[PDB]
């Protein structure tokens, strides 16, 4: 990619723009992603700890004798988030699940005041990786992502960079991840039927071969 191409993905539930730019901004909490290639090579993907869908579900429950949720989103929670909405009703059996749903997210996190960029991200990169993730190189190219979720009609902004790890792919893959942001780190080629993983791979692809 060019420092002037915009890209514009489309996936049943986001919309996402990409685009070269020079600097990040820097103002409140921006938001900063690394895209992370391990020491043997494989691009890095998050398996977010709670779902889009559980998160706006609670925030929209206002009652201690009613839960709503809107049935369409149930395709897109984890096992565990669907149990907790359905313990007390305990129907027969429930429709519309997705049993290899995952929540995949770049790793990354909210800008600090004064924060360097560097910093921010090798700061986050090991609160989310339970202190396992190392940053040996920073790539040079800055992406802006743009995206309007479909579901909820909202944008959200944030700038990714690349970060060439320590760690291999191995490193990270034997033992389970216990943050609160994040269930798994995984290789992002194991996630080839993911809604997400077009946009995700593009992403890779225009930090490391451009
Ligand atoms: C709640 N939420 C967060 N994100 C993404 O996650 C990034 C950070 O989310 P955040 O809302 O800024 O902080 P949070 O993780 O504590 O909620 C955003 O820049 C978005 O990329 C989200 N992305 C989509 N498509 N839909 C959502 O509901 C959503
Ligand atoms: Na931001
Ligand atoms: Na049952
Ligand atoms: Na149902
Ligand atoms: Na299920
Ligand atoms: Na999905
Ligand atoms: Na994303
Ligand atoms: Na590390
Ligand atoms: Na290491
Ligand atoms: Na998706």
């Amino acid at each position: 990619i060019t420092m002037d191409e915009e890209v514009i993905f489309e996936t049943p539930r986001e919309l996402i723009s990409i685009k070269r730019i020079k600097d990040i901004p820097r103002s409140k909490d921006t938001h900063v992603f690394a895209a992370c290639i391990t020491s043997d090579g494989y691009p890095l993907i998050g398996a977010r700890r709670t779902s889009f869908a559980f998160q706006a579900i609670l925030s929209q429950q206002n009652s201690d004798s009613i839960f709503r949720v809107s049935t369409k989103l149930l395709r897109f929670m984890y096992y565990n988030e669907l149990r907790e909405i359905f313990r007390r009703l305990r129907k027969g059996s429930i429709n519309n699940i997705d049993p290899h749903f995952e929540e995949l997210i770049l790793l990354g996190g909210k800008l600090d005041k004064k924060e360097s960029i560097k910093d921010c991200l090798r700061r986050e990169l090991k609160e989310e990786s339970d202190e396992r993730i190392t940053v040996k190189e920073f790539g040079n190219v800055i992406l802006k992502l743009t995206t309007r979720d479909k579901l909820f009609n909202k944008v959200y902004i944030g700038y990714c960079m690349a970060c060439f790890i320590n760690q291999s792919l191995e490193d990270l893959s034997h033992t389970s991840i216990y943050n609160v942001e994040i269930r798994k780190i995984k290789s992002l080629n194991d996630c080839i039927n993911d809604d997400k993983y077009e946009y995700l791979s593009y992403i890779y692809n225009m930090l490391v071969n451009s």
